[PDB]
Formats: C-alpha cells, structure tokens, sequence
C-alpha cells in the first residue's frame, strides 16, 4: 500500500483553466498507477472560500472550481476502474465561519446554537493554544464568545451534542455511500477536551463503519496508540520527521529510537510520509538539502513498515518552505513538463518555489535515469511487489553511528535493509553499502 | 460614462469556492450601480491555463472557474437589467500555445499552419521588443522559429491571412449576439506590422459593427490619435500616468502638457484610468502615496473630459506593487469586509499587499465619509449628473506650478475646476484650496 497526498487545485486541470479539478485528477491516473499509488488522500474537496478549504461552509456541496458532484463521482468510478482508492480529508472538527449552522447560531437560532462552543461564567477567556498559544476564545459584540481552536473563522463544533454526532456521522455514510473509500479526519486529536473523551468519541463515531480511516493526531507517540487501533491508519509524524532529521544530522540514533518507538508492533498501521502542507517540503528540510539526501529519505520511508505516503510533488523533489499566513507556498502547481505549458498543467498562481524550466518536471525527470522521480519510481515499484512489509516485523542487525541495517520478515518472508547515512562507504555482511544508499538483500 | 475594470477571480464569489465567477459578478451589481458604474470591462474570461488569461486556448468557451455559458449569460442579462454594459477583454492578437490552431500548426496542417507567423531565411531571428527588448522569434526543435511578441506560449496570429480575420470577425459577432456590449482589445497596437497596416485593419475589422470598442495601444498620443476615430474609445495611458506623476511631484507641468496633448479636441473618447494590472496600483504609484494624493488623483480623473475608469479596488486604496513573473501581486482579492470572510468574498490565495483587517474593505469605508471610497463615490455620483463632461471642452483659467484651474464647458454647460497639487494652502480669485483639495464651481 502506497498513498499519495494531493492538493486538488495544484495537481491536474481537466477543463482548460489552469485550476486543478476532478476531471484532471481523473486523467492523472496513469501517472499515479505508474507511481504505484494505492490510494490518494485528497485535501478538502468541500466548498469553503479559502484556498486550502479546511474551513468548510458546506459538506454537501463540492468546490465549484474542482467540479460538480457528478464530476466528483465519475472521478471516483474511474479511479476504481484503475484500482485506486480515494480518501477525502474530513475537517469535521469545526465548520467555517459562514457555515449555515454557524450563521444561524449567531442569529439567535437555538437548535443550531448548541452545535457550537460558547463561553460559560466558569470558563477561562485567556485560554490559548498549546503550541503557538494564541487565544481560542473569540468575541462577538453581544458579549458572546464561541470557542474556535483554529481561529475565529473556524468555530469549533460541539461534539458533546449528540445531534452534531449524528449530523456528521450521517455525512460520513453519505460520502462513503457515494464511493469514498476512506477519510482523513482532519484534527482528529481535538474532537473532545480530554484525551479519554476523544478515544471513546472515535470509538462510537467509527462503530459500524468500514474503510480507510486515517487520523491526524500530531502528538507524542504514546497518544497516537490509544486512538491507533480505532482508526487502523495513524499519521506517523514521529518517524516522518525522524527519517529526515536522521538523514540531515547524518545520525541513526533518533531514527532508531523513533522506529522502535513509533513503528514496531502496533494495533494499527502507522502512515509514514515524505512531508505535508503544514510544513516545508521534503526537498527543503532544514534549509533544504542534497539531491542524494532527498532520495535516501525516500528509500528509508519505503523500506520501513507502515504505510508510505508521498505528498504530491515530493517524488520530484519540489521545493517549498513553510510560511504564514501564505501557506500556499508549499502548494505550488505540479510541474508536468519544463515549460509548465501542457494540456493538464495547473497554473492558478505563479510558482513560489518551483517555477518553469527548473529541471524538476515529470516529463524532464522521467527521462534522466538519475532523477528523483526515476529513483522514487524505483522504490514505489519495489514496495508494490512487497506489500508484506506493511505489517512485516523489524530486527536491527546494525546500530552504528553513520549506518543502519535491520531485517524485515514475516511468516513467509525476510528482507535485509542497508541504509548508509554518511557520504563514505561502509561494509556489512560482505555488502558494500554506498554513500547515502539503501540496498535490499 | 464611468468604467470599472474587473479581474473576475478577485472580485466577487457566487459559488462559495472563494473564487470569483460570473455568478458573484452578477451579485456584485448593487455595488457597481451604487458606485456609479456605467460599464465594466472584464479581464479575459475565455479558457486559458494562466491566472490572468491572456493566452487563450479557445474563445468559444469560458474559464471553467468563472462558470459556464449559462451563468455567463444569466449575468449578462442582470448587468443589462441595471443599466450596465459588459465590455469583454478580447485577447485576439494571439492564441495560447495550447490553443487548437497552433497545436495543429505545430504538426503542419496546411490550413492552420498559416494562422501563425513563421520566420524566414531573410528574417532577423534576433529581433527585439521595443520596450523590455526581448526575443520575438521563438525556436522549435526542428529548426523552426515562430513569432510571439508576448512569449513562446502566446504565438501571435497572422493577420495577412483573411481566414484569421474571418475567424475573429465571427467571434466578435458571436459574443455580440451573446449580448456583450463591447470589447477591450488587448495588444490592439500590434495587429499589423506597419502603423498604417494596423489602422487599415482595425478600420476594416470594425467597419460594420456596433458597440463599445475600447482599444489598448500603449504609445505616444500621436499614435492613439490615428486609430482614435475607428474605435471611438481609446485607453489613455498618456494622461492616465500624468495625473499620477503630476500629483507625486506637486508639479502641474506634465499634467497640463498631457491634458493638452491627449484630451483636448479628439474625435473619439480618451479613457482615463486610475491604473491597471500591467503596472502598480494607484495607491502604490512610485513608492505609493498618501491617502491625500490618492483622492487628488481621483479628483483630477473625474474632472477631465473623456471616460474615467477605475481598476477594481482603486476606489478602496488597494496597494499593489507591480512586478514579474508573479504579476498576480496587483490582483489581490477585492476586500468586501475587514476579516475577508463574508458570502461573496474571494480568497483564492493569501493577499500580496492587502491582507485582512487593513482598514481598506468596502464594509469598513461605507461607514466613514473620509474614506477613499466615500470620496470616489462623490466623484462618480457628481460626474453622473454631468454626462456632458466626457465630450466637454477645456481651457485653462489658471496655471501655477502647484495648483491648476480650468474650465469645462459645452454649449449649455460650464464649470470651473480648482486642483491643489501641493500640501500648502493656496487661494485663487477669492477661493482658498486646502492642501491637495479639488473644487468645482
Ligand atoms: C485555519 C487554518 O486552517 C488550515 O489548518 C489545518 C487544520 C484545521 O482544519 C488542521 C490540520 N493541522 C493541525 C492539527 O490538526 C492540530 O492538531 C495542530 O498540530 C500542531 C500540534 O497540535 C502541536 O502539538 C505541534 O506538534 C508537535 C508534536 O506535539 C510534538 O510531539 C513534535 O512532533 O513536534 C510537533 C511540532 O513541533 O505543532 C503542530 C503544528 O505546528 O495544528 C495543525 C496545524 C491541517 O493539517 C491544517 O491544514 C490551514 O492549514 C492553516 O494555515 C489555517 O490557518
Ligand atoms: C504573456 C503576458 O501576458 C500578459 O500581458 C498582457 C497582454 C498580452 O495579451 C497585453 C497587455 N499589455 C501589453 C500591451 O498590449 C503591449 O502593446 C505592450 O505595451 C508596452 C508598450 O508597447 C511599449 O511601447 C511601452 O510603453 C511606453 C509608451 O509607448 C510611452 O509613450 C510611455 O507611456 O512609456 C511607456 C512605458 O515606458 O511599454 C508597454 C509596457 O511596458 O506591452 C504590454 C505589457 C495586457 O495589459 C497584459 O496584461 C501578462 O501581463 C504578462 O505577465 C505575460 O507574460
Ligand atoms: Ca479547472
Ligand atoms: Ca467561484
């Protein structure tokens, strides 16, 4: 199993307007299939006014710019015809400020008023986030305060209200009933105010539901476990980082610690990725790094158990440094050819980090056997033929400073991995591990 | 007559995807009618993969994101419904690289190969643009060289060929029966190789047509004059830039030589604009300027013969420093309210020079008489009750380095206007004029 994270608007255009849409997604299948992609994780396809669409104004209507509900379905159909699943990012933790539910709660409506979170005499208004620490309590003139973790325009939904519960669960059944193979529950970590409350929440919420359930609980390995089992697919921020950090600091330690810590034997499938939209792209890790180091990070990712996910463009090494509040710098148009002028190319805005003629397009890299894509095409094909590695067991045979070597095995398999993090050859079991290379014996 | 240039994607959203479209444009009518707009010029609405949309790939289909032909026309009616005309930007000078005809011409199709311009053995392959001075002749793997004054992906059509003419003649007709009121001809200055050939062309092209034919010719007034009579409406870059520079230098000199140069006695209407997408915005003119000098620029614009045009947002003070290749920095989303979060608002990308809570939104300035909007309103409202001023005659009653005074008159009408370009008070014939104020009597 190999995933691929797509930002719809930047992937492929299907109606000749430069804006990525459902039809173009549909025509990109060959690329995905040639990339050995099993399922696509599609960032917010629901109508919101933002560019990233995490503040949904309606879950029952799609983004006009991506397409119609009919077009959405023919893309689902098509993807299946080609054996690929489709997982939709679902930010049900909060609705946009303009969602009709919030618009009503605001205008006094009682039924919807309970759909959201408001300040109570016994509530701390100076309460801030655990990370950036900006307040979560936002004021209305009528002295009213509704809580919103991710800002005043992403009002948190009351998941205490058993009405919201069904209100939403009915939706999950809707998209599923429509074809959606799975969801990527956006912010799964914050559905309720206490760790214990959230676990049970998901317990009930996913009760009688089948399909890929990917959760985003950006936290300490320890917590991800508790939910772990319940979803079946947990986003492994731990290792996703540690691979790059280890390759960067040319040291196996943290990777070894994180492998044992966040991968080894889990009641669920840790989803390990190259990078995502909330951080700098693989190719820009810590002031960006070596073309050969980028590959090594991709090799390690595909030679470790769990489910390997690639954020669209990472297989080409697209550049991008995370920034605020213009987070669209890491959502550049996917470069199909060098001129970025081809039936299908997106160009809704001029590229921030990845412009035309950069030598990083699909049509450019496809040729040079030394390219990051040609390389990734290598491990994606390998991992396609070795789906037994998903649950495979790991056994370290070498924990040196600049190199790692372990063994992946199951009842009827056993493969030995050789990762050299230094840029100077080292030997193990007769094997001559080259600089910054993964060998597979 | 007052104009309004709208970049559709950044104006109003009618399908809740936070992207401008024909439906929101329709919903933006109250705004426009109340702003005193007689006709809106709409930047390229045809299918193209760029964000601006000047490299068309078909003129018979609308930019997916903006909507369908259905919605396009439901909008056309509503605008006509409110006494507003729809002028369309028409990039018929060239086609996009992906446009059908050029793709067929790339194969050799006898018919379409001659729809474009090819280099000859006696053609200076290293020709150059008059201004920035770049290559006009683009190469092709098989030695070929085609001509595209705007880029290898914007290959100009060959107008020595009647088929190209007919082809575009039908188009205009098509869009006209469609209800469109007129066209803003993009690069209307380079339709032919000889300044004589160009006029002949335009003369013959528009010979039996009716509507607002606004030409775009970026040249000395003398050239604009030769084509003048044929279109009837000419975009006036000469005076448009002078009203801005004269304000910036508090030196009426250039303005007078300019008003004399391109506005006085013309056999067609000079269209005077606040600014456009090919240069910085009014508010950012030459390091941008004070809320004072901005109103003064507008004051002057709405008190001169010809047709005053406002590039969307300029009535608000929208900053925007022009630059390339990311020319979308001047196309910031038109801010309806401060939080930029209200049904109809766009946010397809994070603003470049006009982020949220910047005090320039429409809802914010509607509640302040001193705001650039209130000031523009008075000017459009005034010029609305003085239709005679477009065809009006001018003569200078007073010419002083820092303040201008002149007379607008026709047979039954006469008006005195007083402009103060300096920050120091000035009085003329028993009438003081505060710093940067304008007075009409
Ligand atoms: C309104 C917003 O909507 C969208 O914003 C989105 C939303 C809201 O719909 C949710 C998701 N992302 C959230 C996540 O669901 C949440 O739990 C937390 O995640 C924080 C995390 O809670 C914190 O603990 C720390 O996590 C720590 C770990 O705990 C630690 O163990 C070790 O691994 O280090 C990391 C980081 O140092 O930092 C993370 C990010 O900085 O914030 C991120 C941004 C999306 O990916 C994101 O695009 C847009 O993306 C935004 O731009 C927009 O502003
Ligand atoms: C393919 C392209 O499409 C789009 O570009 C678009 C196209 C392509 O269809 C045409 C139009 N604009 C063209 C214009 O139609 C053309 O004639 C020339 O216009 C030149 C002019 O010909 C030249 O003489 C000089 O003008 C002189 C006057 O003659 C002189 O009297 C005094 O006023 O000083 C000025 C400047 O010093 O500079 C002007 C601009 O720099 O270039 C501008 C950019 C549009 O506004 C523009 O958005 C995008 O904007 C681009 O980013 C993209 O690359
Ligand atoms: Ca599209
Ligand atoms: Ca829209």
């Amino acid at each position: 199993m190999i995933g691929y994270q797509i930002y719809v608007r930047s992937f492929r255009d299907g109606n000749l307007d430069g804006v990525g849409d459902f039809r173009g997604l549909k025509n990109a299948v060959s690329y995905l299939k040639e990339l050995g992609i099993d399922f696509v994780w599609l960032m917010p396809v629901f109508s919101s006014i933002s560019f990233h669409g995490y503040d949904v104004v309606d879950f029952y209507s799609f983004k006009a710019e991506y397409g119609s509900e009919r077009e959405f379905k023919e893309m689902i159909e098509a993807f299946h015809d080609s054996g690929i699943k489709v997982v939709l990012d679902l930010p049900i933790h909060h609705t946009g400020f303009l969602h009709t539910w919030f618009q009503k709660a605001l205008k006094g409506d009682p039924h919807y008023r309970d759909y959201y979170v408001w300040a109570n005499k016994e509530t701390d208004l100076d309460e801030r986030r655990e990370w950036d620490g900006e307040k979560i309590w936002h004021p209305l003139e009528d002295g009213r305060f509704y809580r919103g973790l991710f800002g005043p325009f992403s009002p948190d939904l009351n998941y205490d209200n058993p009405q919201v519960f069904d209100e939403m669960k009915r939706l999950v059944l809707h998209l599923l009933d429509m074809g959606v193979d799975g969801f990527r529950f956006d912010a799964a970590k914050h559905m309720r105010d206490t760790i214990e409350q959230n676990v049970r929440f998901w317990k009930y919420f996913l009760s009688d539901l089948k399909g890929i359930f990917l959760a985003e609980i950006w936290a300490e390995a320890r917590m991800v476990d508790e939910h772990g089992r319940i979803f079946g697919y947990m986003l492994n921020f731990d290792t996703s980082h540690c691979i790059k950090e280890a390759v960067w600091k040319e040291n196996t330690r943290v990777l070894i610690e994180s492998i044992e810590r966040a991968v080894i034997a889990k009641d669920y499938l840790p989803v390990n990725f190259t990078s995502n939209h909330d951080m700098s792209r693989l190719a820009s890790f810590e002031g960006g790094f070596s073309k050969e180091k980028i590959k090594l990070s991709i090799s390690i990712l595909f030679t470790l158990p769990g489910v390997p996910l690639v954020f669209y463009g990472d297989e080409l090494g697209m550049k991008g440094v995370y920034q605020k509040p213009n987070t669209e710098v890491v959502l550049d148009p996917f470069p199909w050819n060098e001129s970025m002028c081809v039936e299908g190319q997106t160009f809704w805005k001029w590229p921030a980090y990845n412009g035309p003629f950069s030598g990083i397009s699909v049509e450019y890299q496809k040729r040079d056997p030394d390219s990051i894509l040609s390389h990734t095409l290598g491990w994606t094909r390998f991992r396609k033929e070795n789906q037994w590695i998903d649950r495979a067991k790991l056994e370290f045979l070498c924990k040196e400073d600049k190199f790692l070597v372990y063994r992946l095995y199951d009842d009827q398999h056993s493969l030995k991995v050789f990762h050299n993090l230094s840029g100077e050859e080292v030997v193990f079991e007769g094997v001559k591990m080259k600089p910054y290379k993964t060998e597979v014996v």
